[PDB]
């Protein structure tokens, strides 16, 4: 049947996915150490670049897939806890990592994890729960499985971090996953909700105290203020002229799954009411929206995109979000069976009326094969085949998943072999098995309180340093290199100054320079210092001599001010103030 040509399918999206992944990728030269490239097309539109969600999301998978299978996929999850280690204290446009941890929100950076310079829709705000539920997946298996150590003492302060930042800032309003609305987003809400809930569990069992934790039942509270009578509204908060319609909505629902829970769950989970009467008027929307969908039934799947008003690049269906449709009601599917009840609800009851004709507002429960809780089961689960059935079909024949394929034509367009798409076909392929992941905590969340209270505890930020090694000192220091023309021995001179850095006016923890480049024509010492920021640096030379003589200072104190962090590295250009002494003769 179908199950043969999309199992061949996952194994090629693995690879698909794999391709783009350094250091050893075959789709992306250049660039590695764990850092996910979305899609290897340079060409426009330029994707070459690592997306702390497209990283953090695809390699949610990549563990997922490794806890059941693969074990090989270890090397490259191992890599990508050393990459993100370091991505954190790397100062971008967002802001720096130390004093309030406020650069951990910047979505986009270079192959390397160099910062991204260029104008962008930041900050995103959603990354660090992605990349916190990423590394808290990896972890609670490692606990698991007799490796404590390694999610205690290496994997936990990368995630501390993280979850700080949800903590400090899920109140303040961000950009949402499209990139496009300054605005609280409903899958941005959702998923950071899961990373203090999931988080506060992992934080205990390691035997920690995770700060940030505390907004669980606020964040859960304000998640309410998304839905609208009918459907859900994605990005709240703002007035952008959009519906509310949107596939936020979808890919909010699947990313924070969980079997244990029931849909009476306040997380609003897949089988949850309000989320099914979503799927009805959000895929409704795309039935009369798209060309491709000319006359497809109400009981059959259709191509879904991200919002009826989109127009990057002529406003298509995505592969990423029509594979999620279906794993949504994958995940509908198997929380039924899990929880053996269906409290059909009057606001859930459009959903249900157009794959199985005679429902009412019963309460449906687990009895006999062939009984009507299993014929409306195996219906929607007939209904979620046709998702990836119309997928199929506009998926090319050598398996090459873009990120959209065409809204009129239906052949595919945009960024070739996204990175996303490849994850999102295999998150689906793994609902469509028993592959389920873990119980991530829903029913142990903290329920909403009575009223909602606008709220953040300020969390702190210290670097991962186990898992990765930076070790900061201070926020954004720049590079800065001194050149002096001092005449003295070709080759075997110290700089010092106020700052700490340079040694705070003593020759012991003074810097010594290089004499490189030091010639005859050009008596050259240098070193390349990287110091803090936005500092009225005083410095001076001085010359450390032979047979123990003594230490001789130049008869100037010089001043230069190191410029402001983001760039501009400046070079001295100074000259020996002051008599060379006696040589040694010893
Ligand atoms: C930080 O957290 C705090 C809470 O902890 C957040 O504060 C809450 O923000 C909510 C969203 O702005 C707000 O909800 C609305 O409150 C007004 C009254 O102030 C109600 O009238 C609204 O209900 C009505 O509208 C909804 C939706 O219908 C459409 O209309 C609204 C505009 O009115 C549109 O936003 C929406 O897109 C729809 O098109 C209906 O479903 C209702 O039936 C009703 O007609 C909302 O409930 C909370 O009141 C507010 N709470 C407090 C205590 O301040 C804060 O926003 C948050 N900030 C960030 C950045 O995350
Ligand atoms: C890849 C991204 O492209 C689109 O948005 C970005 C534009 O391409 C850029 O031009 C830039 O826009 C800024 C203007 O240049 C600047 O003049 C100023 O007005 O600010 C603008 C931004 O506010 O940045 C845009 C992003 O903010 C497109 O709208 C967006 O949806 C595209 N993102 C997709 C790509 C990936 C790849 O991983 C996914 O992460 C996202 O979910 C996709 O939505
Ligand atoms: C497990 O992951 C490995 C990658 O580490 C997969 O290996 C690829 O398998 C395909 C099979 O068609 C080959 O064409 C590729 O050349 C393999 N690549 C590498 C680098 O080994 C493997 O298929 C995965 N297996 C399962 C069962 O998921
Ligand atoms: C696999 O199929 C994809 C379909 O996208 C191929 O991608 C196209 O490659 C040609 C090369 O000339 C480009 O002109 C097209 O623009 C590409 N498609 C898109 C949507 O941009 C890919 O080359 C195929 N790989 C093979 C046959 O090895
Ligand atoms: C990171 O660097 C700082 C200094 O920039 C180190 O801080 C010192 O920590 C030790 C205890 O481990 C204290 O006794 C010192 O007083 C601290 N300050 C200084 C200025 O030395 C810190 O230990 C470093 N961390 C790692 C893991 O190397
Ligand atoms: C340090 O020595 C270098 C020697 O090159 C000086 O740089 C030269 O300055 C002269 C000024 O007459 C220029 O004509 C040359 O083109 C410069 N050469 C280079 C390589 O820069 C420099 O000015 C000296 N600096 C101080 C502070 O005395
Ligand atoms: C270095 O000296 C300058 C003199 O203007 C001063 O402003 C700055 O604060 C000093 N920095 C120190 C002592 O770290
Ligand atoms: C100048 O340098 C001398 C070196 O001995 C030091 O003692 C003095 O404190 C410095 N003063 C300033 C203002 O930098």
């Amino acid at each position: 049947d179908l199950s043969s040509f999309i199992a061949s399918e996952r194994a090629i999206a693995l690879q698909g996915a794999l391709n783009n992944i350094g250091p050893d990728g075959s789709a992306v030269p250049g660039a590695g150490a764990g850092f996910v490239v979305a899609s290897p097309s340079k060409a426009n539109p330029d994707y070459f670049y690592t997306w702390s969600r497209d990283s953090a999301l695809t390699l949610k998978m990549i563990i997922d897939e490794f806890i059941l299978g693969n074990t090989t996929l270890q090397t490259i999850i191992e890599q990508y806890i050393h990459a993100q280690a370091v991505l954190q204290t790397v100062s971008n446009p967002s802001g720096t990592f130390l004093p309030d941890g406020v650069g951990l929100g910047e979505p986009k950076f270079m192959v390397d994890g160099t910062r991204f310079n260029g104008p962008w829709g930041r900050p995103q705000r959603d990354g660090p729960a992605l990349r916190a539920i990423a590394l808290m997946t990896y972890s609670n298996w490692l606990i698991k499985n007799g490796q404590f150590a390694e999610a205690k003492t290496k994997i936990w302060p990368i995630i501390a971090n993280d979850l700080s930042y949800v903590g400090q800032y899920w109140n303040q309003s961000g950009f949402d996953l499209w990139e496009e609305t300054y605005a609280s987003s409903f899958f941005t809400i959702q998923n950071q909700h899961r990373a203090l809930v999931e988080g506060a569990q992992l934080a205990h069992d390691l035997g920690v105290t995770c700060t940030g934790c505390d907004q669980a039942p606020e964040v859960l509270c304000f998640l309410q203020s998304f839905w609208n009578g009918k459907y859900i509204v994605s990005n709240i908060n703002v007035n952008n002229g959009r519906t509310g319609l949107d596939g936020n909505s979808i890919l909010g629902a699947i990313s924070t799954f969980d079997i244990d829970a029931y849909c009476d769950s306040p997380t609003l989970q897949p089988c949850h009411s309000q989320s099914l009467a979503n799927f009805k008027v959000l895929t409704d929307t795309f039935r009369n929206l798209y060309t491709i969908n000319a006359g497809i039934p109400e009981g059959q799947g259709v191509a879904v995109g991200r919002y009826a008003e989109d127009v990057y690049m002529g406003g298509n269906p995505w592969y990423l979000i029509t594979t999620a449709a279906a794993e949504f009601l994958y995940d509908a599917v198997a929380q039924w069976k899990a929880r053996h009840v269906l409290t059909v609800d009057e606001t859930s009851l459009a959903f249900f009326k157009d794959i199985y004709p005679e429902v009412t507002v019963r309460e449906y429960k687990s009895g006999n094969a062939n009984s009507p809780f299993a014929q409306i089961m195996d219906a929607v689960t007939a209904y979620a085949d046709s998702y990836v059935a119309i997928a199929e079909k506009y998926i090319p024949s050598n398996g090459s998943l873009s990120e959209q394929f065409n809204r009129d034509t239906g052949t595919p367009l945009s960024a070739i072999d996204l990175t996303w798409s490849y994850a999102a076909f295999i998150t689906m392929s793994q609902r469509r098995a028993g592959q389920y992941p873990s119980s991530w905590g829903s029913r142990n969340a903290l329920p909403p309180p009575t009223t909602c209270s606008a709220s953040s505890t300020p969390g702190i930020y210290t670097p991962a340093t186990a898992a990765g090694a930076p070790n900061v000192t201070s926020s954004c220091q720049v590079s800065i290199t001194f050149n002096i023309n001092a005449t003295t021995y070709y080759g075997e001179l110290y700089v010092i100054g106020n700052s700490s850095d340079l040694g705070a006016w003593n020759i012991a923890d003074a810097y010594p320079l290089s004499a490189s480049a030091y010639t005859q024509d050009r008596p050259l010492w240098s070193a390349a210092i990287p110091l803090n920021a936005g500092e009225v640096i005083s410095y001076q030379y001085v010359r450390q001599e032979d047979c123990d003589q003594p230490y001789i200072y130049e008869t100037v104190n010089r001043t230069l001010t190191v410029p402001a962090c983001g760039g501009a590295a400046v070079t001295t250009d100074d000259a020996w103030m002051g008599p060379v002494g006696s040589s040694g003769n010893c």
